[PDB]
């Protein structure tokens, strides 16, 4: 008999997806790690040599976390003693190894506890951040030049982000931007002097007698934000002057009038940089285009080259204003912007004309611009078959916009409906990554005629293993509400029979611009629930969801905790109408925004749901950070949106939890959604005499992702769902 | 058929015990609050007058928390704006009402946020502590004299205790001691400069955007302790123009050689004070007897008058060295000390003689000396019927030790086996307070011929109510281990039938010198479990337990988490073989030390217990405070007892929790047993893959005693026990 996909299968990673992670080092070659050996592959023919033997660093004395090779191929940066900070940030030690002379460098080493390091884009200059200040090495073995002196722990950040810029603005820790040939180093400086601190206990190993208090500058909604400045230094002057001058580029007057953010930095040429700025009220953004002036040594941004983007129905961009892609000469650029119908499409700008030309259109959206050549622009969209949850690679002829070719749509239509892409240095080659609905498939292509050169990884090994398992199926479809299609997916038990009635778990996220119905193949907890426990696991993308235009996405503007919550309840009613759901056994669960929505649904008094699980939920918008929260909610003041901030809390719905079984879970060291949020939910439930189940996870963060904690939480949740559904 | 005692009855206080709380104001009269009116009673005849009408302060404008009348009856201190701190400490505002004028005092008022206030023992002087400094008022409407100028929040404490002296040494916030006629004010000063802080989050009301971090100087085991100094000031020679001179009494040389504590302060005469000092290794203590020298102005403690008290088998005293009771002339004293066999009895000392004479003896213990006259010493003991869990009042004739009279034993032997007492100022009269096994009974007596004057409160109203309820019964008996009897009690369901098999819950505390098997009448959770759920609730006093001599009490010296744990298991094993216990349904629960023992038992692998609940448990002795932990454990150093500190943790037993159902509960704002302790238990269980149930209580402290939290925790625990025992 074929076994099912069990909880242990999921928790012990018995059935692993194979990857093919490569790193392009040129237009024709990439690096790849095969059994600890770093190999160089030739793209055209597929042959390889050993770049770095696995035995090279056997006597190093430290486990190597990662490597980074200089762009000129002369040096390799070895990263070790990795200590994670937030989602992207960490500290590490670094050694540099000379490849041409086969030697480690012991002279003038990068310090321990270095926060960030990057090679220049050409050659082998290094910039790094240490104790919140920027340093530059022209040569790996020579003394560093200090660039900034103002760095101060938790206060002034030079060339790295503070908590909120890392998580909500840049999705990155770095704040250093080398010019294309490495002459200039641009950087941001953040000042968190008056930003309040979130404080929480960290217990550590049992040996630690007194708990540590972690203290992090973190602006909650409406609080004092960090301020920002932007600078550019000429690194070629460093060896000639004792102290090189950092030249400030100031934000536009339209930004300086109040609170604002720096939201994009993009080099256009050797001597031209674009900066995007965003008002704290995030429906107005300004792009400056700034040129170096040789005679004055200053950077000037002509107003004739300033571009404004605003939104009358919501915020700017999906999560921020989109990034520009400059043509080689730097005199024009392409950018995804919302069109007059509210659909995100590629627009083409000359740097000194304010009106752009849309080069794509239709009732679907461009997801990202991936590459730009003299002849073609390459982009990912969900055009194909009008499925907003699919992703394909297209190219558009720059001399004739009517000529658009899909490069991935027909490669394997049944197996592959969701693609991402990685182009070589000048887009001569590309790797396609298919992630579903079948098993992941990695292929390599040449851009001249888009020929498929070879299959890199086809997951044949996993395919063989899964033959002996009763795997669930997946249905992706839509329901029509008020003349609008809303997409859903169901993970269906093996041998699914529509004449029978199944328990159902609604797996919710539902944050603005999110998508939970797609064509991606996943091996996760839902796979187990469907395969082993015969539970249907459903998800629904309602109002506020992404990739379907602004009419849908902006529906929850200034009104979080309303329509997107109502639409999950309605989805459950619609699934019941399909005839194969046991209406006595409907449950709901989610994590973060999904935890908030789960809790709001459970507190609604709808009577639809028997039970639910909230993991690390938001409970009150005033407890979450300014950049994310205010994007959708504006400010929590009587003059703006305080009334809605106050009636969209989980705590106000406490009395209605009397009608449901609730399990509330939170990691105690969650720096993102603070434990505070669940502590206030539990207190409110206690105050009204509602019984519920709880679990804290000591020292876990938002991911609850340590190997043991991951296994424990899914085990605890599994018992709860099974009890709720009367399943042995 | 009649109702049972329900969970709601317990939680809503449906059946209330009546009290009779009086305060003696002389040898002949006492005060008593009846219907908010304060009445004065004549002891001899029982007639009364209204002292203060309940309407006097109708226009006061504040809710009055408490009152304190001056010893001369001329003033009343009114306490309001009460804000709780720790177990005993709080701050408050104070007004003073002048009874001669019938007016509130409007000048030179006691400051807001006052930490402690006390009248002199005679007359109407006041001493108070505000912002950690001591002040004295000679008359209530006159300006205060500032005694100390060194007070500093969290650092220097004058006349009040720090966290650990409050909880573990004096069981009080005050560290001020007036001489008998009010001439001198003695005080301690605590210095916490190098004591590390426990830090934990406090979430407050939902309106608070950022959690607050609470920081308390708290020495965990082996950490830097507070240091102490002792001073005496003459309040009769205070000046408006000169700062007050405090005279220091330094600790003896035998104490100064290392870390030590001040553990007792007792005035002997108007010009003689006794102090007891205790080494940090608490098996050695010294009493100094210090006389005022009217010509030098010093306090001199003659070496010839020092008294050493040491223990070879354990620590000194039950929880600290006992208080002396000085004779009229202050030249001799009576004190409870452990005799040669290890039983605590009254010893009679001359102040300048090394050897004392035991005036009581036997294999039972004196609980406390309650009053001393020239003729008689009055004491409470468990002599009667050799029952260590009973308490009676005795007097011994000081001129003839063969003449011992039990004053309470025969008053009402079926109803009353556990007494406490309150004597009038010079012991002309005493109130007896019986607390079981029947309903509490309060009576008044005269000392001259031990006449029973009147019944003050007999709880006949509650008796009438309980006749309509199926109440449980209580069995008190013993089992014999190694020729030693160990006492247990069982709360037995109504209509108990020994041919039937009942589930059993073992209610455990089992801390050193504790007693859980006694003759006290209680209305509590156990009452409900037995009455309504038909569960037997048993408790057992094994090794380490109190009031039965040092052989038993000192058995766990340097070895907490050994014999007292093993003895609970052995007890339950014996119970499980009794023909009326279902061996498949035995549970265990406890709070604090009881949570520790519950957890240690559940991690023992004994297999005896199906499930258990630990509330606010200790998990590792290095996490608890120095004064308590080291008394039993010594220091956590390789040279002392580190190995046993490391072997006695809950965390080390995590693997054994695989075969039990465990529920772990802790208040997040517990300043006593820190949330840290349970956070470490949960992390250990997660690390070995053990599933368990958890509940945190936001902003609750060690008591989990807010109205709503109290109701919630017992509701949660009730569901858990009922599910464990398969009860509907
Ligand atoms: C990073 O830290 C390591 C380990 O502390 C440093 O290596 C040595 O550490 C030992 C003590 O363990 C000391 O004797 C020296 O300070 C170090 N000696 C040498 C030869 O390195 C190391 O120095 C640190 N790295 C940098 C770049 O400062
Ligand atoms: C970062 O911002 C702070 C202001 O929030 C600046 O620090 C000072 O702030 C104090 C009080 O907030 C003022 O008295 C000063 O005028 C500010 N300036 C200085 C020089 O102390 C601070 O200067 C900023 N730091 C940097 C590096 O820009
Ligand atoms: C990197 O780019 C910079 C900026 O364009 C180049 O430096 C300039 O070169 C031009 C012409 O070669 C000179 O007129 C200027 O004096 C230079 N300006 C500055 C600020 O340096 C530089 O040539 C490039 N570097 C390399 C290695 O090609
Ligand atoms: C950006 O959003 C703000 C806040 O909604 C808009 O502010 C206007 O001013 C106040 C509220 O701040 C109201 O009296 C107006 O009705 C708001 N206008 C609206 C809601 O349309 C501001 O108009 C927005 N900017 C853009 C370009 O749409
Ligand atoms: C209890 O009763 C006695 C009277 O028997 C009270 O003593 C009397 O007090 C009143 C006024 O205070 C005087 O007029 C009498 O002269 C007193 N008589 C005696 C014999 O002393 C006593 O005050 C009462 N006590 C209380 C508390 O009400
Ligand atoms: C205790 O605090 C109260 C309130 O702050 C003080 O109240 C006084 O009366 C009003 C408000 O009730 C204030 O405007 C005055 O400043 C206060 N002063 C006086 C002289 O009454 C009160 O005084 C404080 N008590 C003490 C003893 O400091
Ligand atoms: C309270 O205790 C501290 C010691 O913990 C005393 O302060 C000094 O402590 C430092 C080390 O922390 C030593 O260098 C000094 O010798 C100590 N005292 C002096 C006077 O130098 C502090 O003085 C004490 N305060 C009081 C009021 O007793
Ligand atoms: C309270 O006790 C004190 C201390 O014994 C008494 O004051 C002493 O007694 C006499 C007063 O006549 C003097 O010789 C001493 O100088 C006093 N000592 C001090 C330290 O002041 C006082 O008399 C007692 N009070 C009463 C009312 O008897
Ligand atoms: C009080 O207890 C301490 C420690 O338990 C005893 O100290 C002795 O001396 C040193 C210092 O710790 C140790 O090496 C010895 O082993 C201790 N002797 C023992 C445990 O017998 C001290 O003896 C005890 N005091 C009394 C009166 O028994
Ligand atoms: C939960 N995911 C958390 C609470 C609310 C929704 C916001 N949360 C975040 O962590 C945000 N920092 C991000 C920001 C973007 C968009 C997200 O939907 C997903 C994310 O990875 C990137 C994290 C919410
Ligand atoms: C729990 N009860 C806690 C942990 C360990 C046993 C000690 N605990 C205390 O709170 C102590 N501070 C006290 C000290 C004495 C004796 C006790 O048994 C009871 C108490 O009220 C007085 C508190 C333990
Ligand atoms: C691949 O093969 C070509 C010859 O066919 C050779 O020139 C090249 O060096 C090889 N590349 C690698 C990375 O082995
Ligand atoms: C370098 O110059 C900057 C800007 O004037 C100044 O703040 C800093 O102190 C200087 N550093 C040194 C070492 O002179
Ligand atoms: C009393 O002592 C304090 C603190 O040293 C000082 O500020 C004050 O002036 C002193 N008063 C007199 C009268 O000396």
């Amino acid at each position: 008999t074929r076994k099912t996909y069990t909880l242990t299968d999921y928790l012990k990673n018995t059935y692993r997806l194979k990857l093919y992670s490569l790193r392009w080092i040129s237009d024709h070659e990439y690096l790849y790690k095969q059994e600890n050996n770093i190999l160089v592959f030739n793209a055209e023919y597929g042959n390889s040599s050993v770049f770095l033997e696995n035995s090279t660093f056997d006597e190093f004395g430290h486990s190597i976390n990662d490597y980074s090779i200089s762009p000129d191929g002369q040096f390799i940066l070895l990263e070790y003693n990795y200590v994670k900070q937030w989602r992207h940030s960490y500290t590490a030690s670094y050694d540099i190894y000379d490849l041409n002379k086969r030697q480690l460098i012991t002279e003038e080493r990068i310090p321990n506890n270095t926060q960030w390091v990057t090679w220049s884009p050409v050659g082998h200059k290094l910039a790094y951040v240490w104790n919140n200040d920027i340093y530059v090495k022209i040569e790996p073995n020579l003394p560093s030049y200090r660039i900034t002196w103002t760095g101060k722990e938790d206060i002034i950040y030079n060339g790295i982000t503070d908590w909120v810029y890392e998580e909500e603005v840049f999705s990155a820790y770095s704040a250093l931007w080398w010019s294309p040939n490495g002459t200039f180093l641009a950087y941001a400086q953040f000042n968190d002097t008056e930003v309040p601190l979130i404080e929480y206990s960290f217990y550590s190993d049992e040996s630690l007698q007194y708990p540590k208090t972690v203290r992090v500058p973190y602006p909650k909604a409406g609080a004092v934000n960090p301020t920002v400045k932007f600078f550019v230094v000429n690194t070629d002057s460093l060896s000639s002057v004792t102290n090189a001058t950092s030249i400030q580029i100031t934000a536009p007057a339209s930004m300086l009038i109040g609170d604002h953010y720096l939201c994009d930095v993009t080099w256009a040429t050797q001597e031209r940089i674009s900066l995007q700025w965003l008002r704290r009220i995030q429906n107005y953004s300004v792009m400056d285009i700034c040129d170096y002036d040789e005679s004055s040594g200053r950077w000037n941004c002509l107003v004739a080259r300033q571009h404004i983007e605003m939104s009358t129905t919501g915020w700017v961009g999906r999560f921020r204003p989109s990034e520009p892609h400059f043509t080689l000469d730097g005199n024009s650029f392409y950018k995804i912007i919302s069109n007059e119908e509210g659909y995100r499409h590629i627009c083409y700008f000359q740097i000194d004309k304010k009106d752009c030309t849309f080069i794509t259109k239709g009732t679907w959206e461009v997801i990202g611009i991936e590459a730009l050549t003299s002849d073609y622009l390459y982009y990912i969209s969900n055009e194909y078959k009008g499925m907003p949850g699919g992703r394909n690679l297209y190219k558009i002829q720059l001399s004739d916009y009517t000529k658009v070719t899909c490069l991935s749509c027909e490669l394997n239509p049944e197996r592959c409906q969701y693609y991402s892409v990685s182009f070589s240095k000048e887009a001569k080659y590309y790797q396609l990554r298919c992630s579903g609905p079948g098993l992941p498939l990695y292929t390599l292509h040449s851009s001249v005629n888009d020929k498929g050169l070879r299959v890199l990884e086809d997951n044949s090994a996993l395919d063989k293993m899964l033959q002996n398992v009763q795997m669930p199926s997946k249905k992706l479809d839509f329901i029509i509400l008020n003349e609008t299609k809303f997409w859903y997916q169901m993970i269906l038990p093996p041998h699914f029979d529509k004449s029978k009635k199944y328990p159902l778990l609604l797996d919710v996220y539902a944050g603005p611009c999110s998508q939970k119905a797609d064509t991606v193949f996943r091996l996760n907890w839902a796979t187990y629930l469907a395969s082993t426990e015969n539970i249907i696991v459903a998800s629904f993308d309602g109002r506020g969801s992404g990739y379907q235009g602004d009419k849908i996405m902006h529906a929850i503007n200034r009104r979080l905790g309303t329509f997107e919550v109502e639409d999950q309840i309605e989805a459950a009613r619609q699934f019941s109408k399909m005839g194969f759901v046991d209406n006595k056994r409907i449950a709901i669960w989610g994590w973060s925004y999904g935890g908030y929505v789960t809790s709001m649904v459970l507190g609604s008094g709808s009577g639809v749901f028997k039970c639910g699980i909230a993991v690390a939920p938001v409970s009150r918008w005033e407890y979450y950070d300014s950049v994310y929260t205010e994007r959708y909610m504006g400010l929590p003041t009587p003059e703006d949106n305080l009334d809605h901030y106050r009636n969209s809390t989980v705590m106000s719905r406490a009395e209605n939890f009397k009608q449901v079984e609730y399990l509330l879970i939170h990691g105690t060291a969650d720096d993102n959604v603070h434990f505070q949020q669940s502590a206030q939910i539990s207190k409110a439930l206690v105050d009204v005499g509602v019984d519920f189940q709880a679990m804290w996870y000591t020292d876990e963060d938002h991911g609850i992702a340590s190997s043991t904690a991951h296994q424990h939480i899914y085990t605890h949740m599994s018992h709860f769902i099974k009890q709720c559904f009367s399943l042995p």
